[PDB]
């Protein structure tokens, strides 16, 4: 779908088998999520944003959907204020961003 | 045009008569330039992302250009580590997600 940013760009994502709300960020170059359980190895990373860094849990190849788009790869979870879909998944699901 | 997600999605902006360049962030509600003076009247105000806030400077009626395209808005200038273009000046180039 063609999405306009008069509001913030959510959309509904399937995690570990439950139902989440997210971020599409052009500005975010990983996915993070609010802390959860996740099925699956994890290891400790630590990653930044504009008021500093969080300490985050790091998934290796999970699967995700996206408003209806399967994608597999890094899912970070951990202390973010908000859900947010970052450049690693938003590729695999062809998005792009146009004006 | 139509930027692709591989890279991040950076753009030359003019501000104050400078020329820099700056992230195209959907996930960004305000835009956010780095520390830079310009002249004017301002307001103190404290904007937060993931690691948490930052004081920053609220400059209103600020002229921009982004990408050839030209757009008006509120501007916070702050220690940034880099330039935000949020979605109150990319709803005015016309800018969608798509996918
Ligand atoms: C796996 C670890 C290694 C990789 C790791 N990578 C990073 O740290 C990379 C550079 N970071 C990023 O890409 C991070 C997101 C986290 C991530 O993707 O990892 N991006 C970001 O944090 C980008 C800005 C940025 C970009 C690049 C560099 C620095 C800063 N901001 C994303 C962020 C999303 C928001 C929904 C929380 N937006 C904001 O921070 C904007 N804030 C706002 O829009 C607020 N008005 C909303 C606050 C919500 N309200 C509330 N809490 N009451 C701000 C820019 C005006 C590293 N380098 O350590």
């Amino acid at each position: 779908p063609q999405i306009t940013l008069w509001k913030r760009p959510l959309v509904t994502i399937k995690i570990g088998g439950q139902l989440k709300e997210a971020l599409l960020d052009t500005g975010a170059d990983d996915t993070v999520i609010e802390e959860m359980s996740l099925p699956g190895r994890w290891k400790p990373k630590m990653i930044g944003g504009i008021g500093g860094f969080i300490k985050v849990r790091q998934y290796d190849q999970i699967i995700i959907e996206i408003a209806g788009h399967k994608a597999i790869g890094t899912v970070l979870v951990g202390p973010t204020p908000v859900n947010i879909i970052g450049r690693n998944l938003m590729t695999q699901i062809g998005a792009t961003l146009n004006f």
